[PDB]
């Protein structure tokens, strides 16, 4: 079955997101 | 419960591991 699959594109997606959303708040101050 | 696993555990030990490093280097430059 499809593991590295999910693997990937889960710590990809909180990854970035959390990278994302931190690195976001910090380019307003 | 499969695939949920590999998300939960995936986007966990990622973002966990992004804010970890990140909250560790800025915690003493």
């Amino acid at each position: 079955e499809p593991e590295i699959t999910l693997i990937i594109f889960g710590v990809m997606a909180g990854v970035i997101g959390t990278i994302l959303l931190i690195s976001y708040g910090i380019r307003r101050l």
